[PDB]
């Protein structure tokens, strides 16, 4: 169990089995990316493989933006959805999860993409909106049908936010 | 006229007055980012402030994506509207735009957006797709009530692209 | 209240509200960057605009450079100016403020720069020095007349500095 | 054909289809990374996945550096190998060959690697060193068994190479 | 002779010998930052160290910036002397130097700086204003007592500044 | 004494006097880079002067790499010299180190190399695997005849590694 602090976002949270961190300037502004390595280890000191078609995005969600957290993750979901697959298609095996983590509570909305490409990997999302009893965190997992969202540690990760104090 | 190179993608074009380069990596892989500078000038050799709502981003589009000019340019136009104005709205003021770029061809797409949210400026979004007549380059201006797109100048723009040779 | 911690420089500090970490290269060395975000929040995990106009720089003031609290935050406040606002112009508007960071003591020096230039907006700078009764750290927080320095958000700043141990 | 000139190198090349460039401050002081583009095309504007176990360096050899050419092909392949397969293993598979880029004449050493870790995947490396007839430039493609060197493409890159006049 | 354009500031110039480029974002509007090779050549594909305490930087120097060309230099070197030498000193050692670059006219002034540290080595700055018989080019050569300003490269640097047609 | 926590690589370790972090996405993927600071200090804020041939790195060592830590170290310390010293040369003045960090055991390699090329500085690596008694670290320390290997504060390094809880 790896915990890692967000000063700038007021959290920490558990990083993932087989995640690292990329993009550090995340944490600048209160977030954190994170990707899945693979291949073999790297030469020591230097950084990983990571996949190209699956992320973790998770951070502080703005008080001004999004309003219950079931209503919260859903449209989050349908505009990380348009953010990161643009591209046509429909929704199938939508799920909406509930979230608690130590007492704060939340909601996640999952979906998967059928593109009308027919080339294309179908998408998946994961996107969890979770608060304080008002301090609020999301977490966004992208996948595809080769690299897809892992629903159980998904939640894990949400559900291991803890606000700083 | 400032003519810009752009070796990787295999197309030079002129650079819009009052827009600079951003991001260079870009060039690597064949497109170019342009920002529009506000304010005053910096101080000498320093970089400008650039606005933060409106963006061009243009480039050669692989032979795989998208098949007319005229639907490439709708299709591609869609795709840009998810990825860089995610959240939900309606489309209103839309326009196609007949693009020749000293013989090769193409097509032009635009449209407006207006938020559900009340409180977000309008989106606007321009996107050109022309070819020779099989090579293909996009151009994709992005702005705002704030700072909207100037179709005369994102036309020059689309038709002021010539293939290097 | 977000404290945070920078421990190459060996202190911590409280976050301004409204500010956000820039160029995190600089904690590697022991100092940090924040800038001012401005307009609405930026999509969930992408970085907020900010304020061009107006910085705040902090950090472990070398045992070598600059000699009580006072003169060295006039010293500091001179050879700032000149760094930051490098253009010909008259100080007016100079303050001095005592600080008290929780038993250690330091001094900041204010001025307004109104410049020979008559299109240029008047600028502002607030350098601080404090330090335990010998490790010592500055606090600079420059703005304009349109992003004026916050001066009692300054002192707030300075004496929230602790020492990390 | 794409013709990218490297003016601090002084020389141009021909980019080898299926490659871009990646870290562009190699151009800064006269070379070249260039990467293998894998699976579909990216959004339009944005970077291609690449592969990670293959790369291709270019650059203009520093006159103190290495000595003839196929002495110094020899020696630069050798000290690439150490550079970019640091682990034990032995060398099988060797080959030397002569380069002609119109008229400036030069030398490649190709070999493999066998790594001790059976699980490695053999490692491959293609050294070229090109001179007028003294400006000199070398060509290093690393490769492994899942991606290999592609020795013609090699020898073309390398007398692709141009002075720059 | 090592030619470079500069395409966005509309310019070419010739690199000086013994500089390599820095931080080629610098070109994306219209700059250039050169650096001064110290030392061994590096591994080959590799950056070279540069020195410390001596740098150039040149670029278009906006129409709406200082006006003769005499008067033009005057000021800029003042104020790049507060930007890249803040600390306190006196000006001694001045010099005007008349610049002709090919029929563009232009003027440079040059000072060395005795710092009121007396560990500080003393600083040297020559800066320069050319234009077409109105677009204008800036260049500025920082150096030290350790790695003096070049007086006369500093010259042919500016003197072989062409605009881009 | 300076502590830095490495939170995705699961430790902590005292920053050597006198070296500061350097390319701190090291930290993403649970290593570090440091590098020793050269010459009088920077301008507050800035970043210092850092020598150009020596440096730490320090970092989780993957679990699948390298098996006793006398042999880990031995092992990494050849890779290690390959990878940083990729040229001719043959070891000289090895020594073996075994290292006690608080309880967690483990052993360094040094060696100097002698180059061929009688122009180059000799080589000095410093390789040292230690280990709870299963996660184990790395901590190698670059250096030449002009910045030597700090042997005793290398073992300090070392032995001031400790878990994070």
């Amino acid at each position: 169990p790896v915990r890692i602090d967000n000063p700038v976002g007021g959290f920490s949270f558990a990083l993932p089995a087989g995640w690292v961190e990329s993009d550090a300037a995340h944490f600048d502004y209160g977030s954190a990316l994170l990707s899945k390595t693979t291949g073999d280890p790297p030469f020591p000191g230097q950084p990983p493989p990571v996949a190209n078609d699956t992320r973790i995005v998770l951070g502080r969600l703005d008080q001004k933006l999004y309003a219950t957290d079931s209503k919260a993750a859903a449209r989050l979901g349908s505009d990380m959805g348009e953010f990161y697959m643009p591209y046509p298609g429909t929704r199938i095996n939508q799920e909406t999860v509930s979230l608690d983590a130590n007492g704060v509570s939340g909601s996640a909305s999952y979906y998967e993409v059928k593109f009308s490409d027919p080339s294309k990997p179908n998408g998946q999302i994961w996107t969890g909106v979770i608060g304080s009893p008002p301090q609020r965190w999301f977490v966004v997992w992208l996948g595809t049908a080769n690299n897809p969202v892992d629903k159980g540690a998904a939640k894990a990760l949400a559900e291991s936010i803890r606000p700083l104090v």
